[PDB]
């Protein structure tokens, strides 16, 4: 079996098959899904739990339509991870992330297993990484050429290096900005739209709390927000929230005055995958250049 | 069993398991066996004046065109039987539009041809997925999509809600009774639609006077514009303008700023890729765009 030394986020040496067969995933929404994406599903993942006992891999079906409840991927634990599971599951990886509380050492004793971090470099070196570590470099071009494609679809829908858009939300009577909000942001900065010189200062990979106070200082011709739909919400939560923040801030926002607020599904937003941007993109695509307004 | 009966009732033995089909039409064959995990070893595709090929919305709902991949282009109008042979397929897939002699196709490979106009999409990639041995794809794929359709469901109560998608068309709106990919997300939602559209047959369509427009208003009025050649949605505006001036007054939707334009060459695919596409637009601006 063809062999390579794959240096991990721990600086860890390890030696794995050029091209794994059973992969076994630590983690369900960091490691799964790009792992699926990629081609190369593990044969048991880390999962959600629910308080009836069902389990499922968050966004699983969603985003990827792959499931412990439509696929022979075993569910292998949502705090504590079943360690017998991971030997039934024989695998010859193990990926796992520095938030895991599963020891190293013990992993190690199972399988060839190294650690990824994604807060070196984001999503972007996950899914380098994840490749060179599976040997799916060649899935990997076809879904870096389709994001491509997507980002230059919109660009040429309209004028966006002469739009400023923001992402905003509500955290406990203040606002939270992001210096780019994962898939969302990603998306708006690649396309060449503008931000506003308090989210455009923020450090890299950081964000912040403005007060209420302050809003006008993010406004933009259009203000992106997200709402949290994965356990029964609905977009007026996050417009009820912002109630809470301050009584009347639409009249704070020209982009909320105007009806340039757009609301957006937050559990898409947040994930590092490529089915997420292409959906960012078609949205963005539409809110923007798509809603002619009276 | 190796056995396909294709729509033109043609017995067919086909391989268990094909590694080397040859597409001959991009939109209707490529871009479903790509999302099934069987990309063809060549494939009809469009040509520019300057002599350029491609994959019609391959690169945009895929990530494959000829210029990243071992895909041979093999012709838009006539197909390179020299070409075809040279891919040594084991399956070749055609439909009835093309006018390559079925018979010279025969005495290459195994050969299927398959009609979109018997079930659309869905009966498409049914069997595309018996032939090329991919039922546990489709079946992933079929899955993501309820789970799209369920999202967008729990949105908001979609059965209070009506919508309506129109084109412009020569002077007057062309209405469908299921647009393409977007009529089919709005349909499973649970979306209501004005009363002309569910008197159109399946599989229809029809043209409306533009004096009719009222008729085909609804709580959200839906249209598409195509930027594949440079164009933007402004052209469409443009276009209904001048097939009646005026004309957003003759619809409630338009007045009050609930008219919604899509890109057109997502929205007429019958791609996985597309409906998820669609049901995330539709989620937000019906959804997620308060207005004063
Ligand atoms: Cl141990
Ligand atoms: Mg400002």
């Amino acid at each position: 079996e063809p062999v390579q030394v794959f240096t991990d986020d721990l600086g860890r040496k390890v030696t794995v098959p050029a091209h794994p067969k059973r992969i076994v995933s630590l983690h369900d929404l960091d490691i799964t899904i790009p792992l699926i994406e990629l081609g190369v599903p593990p044969v048991a993942s880390h999962g959600r739990t629910r308080p009836d006992g069902s389990h499922f891999i968050r966004s699983g079906a969603l985003l990827t339509g792959v499931d412990f409840d439509n696929s022979s991927i075993a569910f292998i634990g949502t705090a504590d991870i079943d360690i017998e599971a991971i030997v039934a599951a024989k695998p010859d990886l193990i990926i796992t992330e520095p938030t895991r509380n599963t020891p190293i050492e013990r992993l190690e004793k199972i399988a060839p297993t190294v650690s990824i971090d994604h807060l070196k470099g984001g999503a972007p070196e996950i899914y380098r990484k994840l490749a060179e570590l599976t040997g799916t470099q060649s899935q990997l071009a076809i879904l870096e050429r389709r994001y491509q494609a997507q980002i230059n679809a919109l660009k040429a829908t309209l004028d966006s290096q002469k739009i400023t858009v923001s992402v905003i939300q509500a955290n406990q009577g203040k606002i939270n900005v992001m210096h780019s909000y994962h898939s969302l942001g990603r998306v708006l900065r690649d396309a060449g739209f503008r931000f506003p010189p308090l989210i455009e200062s923020i450090p890299e990979g950081g964000r912040m709390d403005v007060s209420a106070e302050r809003l006008p200082e993010l406004d933009a011709d259009f203000v992106f927000a997200t709402w949290r739909g994965d356990t029964g919400g609905k977009p007026q939560d996050e417009l009820a929230t912002m109630e809470k923040v301050m009584p009347g801030w639409c009249q704070f926002l020209t982009a909320c005055r105007s009806g340039r607020y757009v609301l957006i599904s937050r559990e898409e937003a947040i994930s590092n995958s490529f089915a997420s941007l292409g959906l960012m993109a078609a949205q963005i695509q539409s809110q923007i250049a798509g809603r002619p307004l009276p």
